[PDB]
């Protein structure tokens, strides 16, 4: 223990390397004497990471009044000659250890006051239940989970209901629509008795629905006062449909109302089993544009992966689709949740160039069998943002199969809910011909590459736990004033294991989305704080950062990961180290600009480095070419 004086304080404490714990004490103080032997022991047990010093305030009247010291003993933890934390009084050994563990870096997950309890929900769609203040996700294969803090999730299953059971089997749950009539013109018209599983079975032999219940989206219908589940029932050869099920309670049971949109009717008069004629009027034969044979997917969608949402004017819409003819959008009826049969879509384009189809609606992304699925739209800060996941869902690592792996999320935006959706350099999410749009041989990069596969990053995403094939996301601008991006991820060396992740999301000064570089660990910052406050004081920015760039064209065939490089942000606004450039901020806001080979615009905020309690200043920024960068410095 270093027994200080007031002259010796400037060198010994303000010019210190490593954390210094100062004990301000005096002679007429019983509690100062209680803590003295505890400080002895702490000096031994903490040798590696801390120096313990004492200032007797009776000899040394100078030092204490500068630090506002009142009650004694007072314990001050200095970090390079500023006050990191303070405690007053005769702490026990246990309390001192807890105090030090929480304020020294490198203590691990012990001192953390949150818990990440993982769940595996493939294709998670997030929704808020205001009645229980609980967030729910629903995924493929009837996976579902709930949380109140977005960190600890609990898995459950929602039952199906039929006319005669409150817990029905999959093979009976989608056979008979509860709805018998819909409105069109607005009189009642017969609605087909559509069996979703009989329809998907047309694509193959020995069909079973058990592995074909995919990618639900769940939303509260304001007029019905029902929770609505939009579920894909998948079949081969494009015999797939999206169906609506409803429940009084978000946990179920859910009762099949009927189909919303049905695909694959390329053969003969099989359209007569669908709602095709409800949409188009009676048809004596199949219009020739649909008689595509096995070329269906150059033109028309695979009917899976729904996203249903109310736009800012309260209109209800659905987007859907996966690879094949792309991502399409139709209007839904606000008072039933089924298709709005009064909306007319005028045929626009011809052949594989069709961009508006009387049945499938309006094309908003993809086309020509380019990759892209799991469409999702959310209105955030003045724009509708569309997410599309490109590439394959698996982990990757198969040097000879380009479609194994590569999952990566792309973002576009629009002023209108139905588009056109453009990226940060004005390119449409819709493709005008076939391009290879992902991976190391891509001949097209469009969309903002929000982030891709990465490792060697922080305390969690490293080693076998490096994250990759992240995608099939949902996103919510939540009632708490924060935006959360929710997705599933695979890993660098865990087979095909997957888990749910949640990251907070901000907008940069041009209104584009930038993701927080670490999982949401209860940060208090709100979306609206970015434009109106400065989260990180400018004189605290300079220091050594790890810089991660998320580039297009990673080679998922050999499980490539982005990994960070070392850089230094200097106080004069220069960047040195692995590359050179400049940085600057906008006083009074949380915006930052980083100029490397090009200009990145983003935000700088504090983050917690899961699963620890250690904090970091971290930036996240974007260039118009859709490349993002992330950076962090421990505080
Ligand atoms: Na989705």
């Amino acid at each position: 223990i270093i027994h200080l004086t007031d002259d010796s304080f400037d060198t010994d404490v303000l010019k210190a390397d490593g954390a210094i714990l100062v004990d301000f004490w005096a002679e007429w103080c019983g509690p100062c004497k209680m803590i003295a032997p505890i400080l002895d022991e702490i000096a031994d047990e903490y040798q590696g990471k801390l120096t313990v010093a004492k200032l007797n305030i009776d000899q040394n009247p100078g030092t204490a009044p500068k630090y506002g010291i009142r009650g004694i003993p007072t314990l001050l933890l200095f970090k390079n000659g500023e006050v990191a934390a303070t405690k007053v009084g005769a702490l026990s050994k246990g309390q001192l250890k807890e105090f030090l563990d929480a304020n020294l870096a490198g203590s691990g997950s012990g001192p953390s006051t949150y818990e990440l309890k993982r769940v595996s929900v493939h294709d998670p769609s997030i929704v808020w239940d205001p009645s229980s203040k609980t967030y729910y996700i629903f995924g493929s294969h009837r996976a579902a989970a709930k949380t109140t803090d977005l960190m600890s999730w609990t898995a459950f299953t929602a039952p199906w209901k039929t006319a005669t059971s409150n817990n029905a089997a999959n093979n009976v749950a989608f056979e008979t629509p509860a709805v018998k009539k819909v409105k069109k013109g607005g009189v009642d018209v017969d609605f087909p008795a559509f069996s979703a599983t009989k329809w998907s079975a047309k694509g193959g032999s020995g069909y079973s629905v058990d592995g074909n219940m995919w990618a639900p989206d769940v939303i509260y219908n304001k007029v019905l006062k029902k929770w609505c589940m939009y579920l894909s029932i998948n079949g081969n050869a494009w015999y797939s449909s999206i169906i609506l099920l409803t429940a009084d309670n978000i946990e179920g049971p859910y009762l099949y109302q009927g189909p919303v949109v049905i695909g694959g009717f390329k053969n003969g008069t099989e359209y007569k089993e669908t709602d095709f004629e409800l949409v188009l009027g009676p048809q004596s034969s199949l219009p020739e544009r649909y008689a595509t044979g096995g070329k269906w997917g150059d033109r028309y969608p695979n009917n899976i992966d729904p996203c249903v949402f109310y736009d800012e004017e309260g209109k209800l819409w659905m987007t859907y689709g996966s690879w094949s003819g792309g991502i399409w959008m139709i209007e839904l009826d606000e008072n039933t949740g089924l298709r709005d049969y009064d909306v007319t879509y005028e045929l626009t384009g011809s052949g594989n160039g069709i961009t508006v189809d009387p049945y499938f609606g309006k094309k908003i992304a993809g086309g020509y069998y380019v990759s892209g699925e799991a469409s999702y739209i959310e209105y955030i800060g003045g724009y509708y943002f569309l997410f599309v996941t490109y590439g394959g869902l698996a982990a990757g690592g198969v040097a000879s199969d380009y479609n194994n792996g590569g999952y990566q999320m792309r973002v576009f935006r629009s002023e209108k809910p139905d588009g056109p959706y453009l990226d940060a350099r004005g390119t449409d999410a819709v493709f005008a011909s076939y391009k290879l749009d992902f991976g190391p041989d891509a001949n097209d990069n469009r969309g903002v590459n929000i982030f891709g596969a990465y490792g060697d990053w922080g305390n969690q995403t490293k080693g076998k736990n490096s994250e990759r094939s992240q995608g099939h996301n949902s996103i919510i601008a939540a009632e708490d004033g924060r935006t959360y991006l929710v997705y599933h991820t695979r890993f660098q060396n865990r087979g095909e294991e997957h888990e749910v992740r949640v990251h907070q999301v901000f907008q940069n000064e041009d209104g584009w989305l930038v993701a927080a570089p670490f999982e949401y660990t209860g940060e208090t910052v709100k979306s609206a704080d970015i434009a109106t406050s400065q989260q990180v004081p400018t004189n605290k920015i300079a220091g050594s950062y790890k810089l991660l760039t998320h580039p297009f064209k990673l080679d998922h065939r050999v499980k490539e990961l982005a990994k960070p490089v070392d850089i230094e942000l200097n106080a004069d606004g220069t960047i040195t180290g692995s590359t050179t450039g400049t940085w600057s901020v906008k006083e009074g806001t949380s915006y930052i600009t980083i100029n490397l080979d090009k200009e990145y615009k983003g935000v700088i905020v504090e983050q917690t480095l899961e699963p620890t309690s250690d904090k970091a200043f971290v930036f996240t920024a974007l260039n118009r070419n859709g490349v993002t960068i992330w950076g962090y410095k421990p505080i």
